[PDB]
């Protein structure tokens, strides 16, 4: 569990840095 | 595309208040 | 509605970092 944990809580950071990204593009149009 | 953006920021933001309840659990089993 | 969107994903990134925060701290005591 704690090798699952500390996984998913990676990605989770990962994808918040890509929509996090992805809104500022949106933001420029 | 901001339909696409809402959708996953209420996607991720579930999947975060999921993980905080595991590590909440997990502490509580660490320590006792 | 960009505002709002705004809002949500800082409110998104501030809780990842929390996350990541208390993983580390998890990890080091298991």
């Amino acid at each position: 569990r704690m090798k699952q944990l500390e996984d998913k809580v990676e990605e989770l950071l990962s994808k918040a840095y890509h929509l996090e990204n992805e809104v500022a593009r949106l933001k420029k149009l």
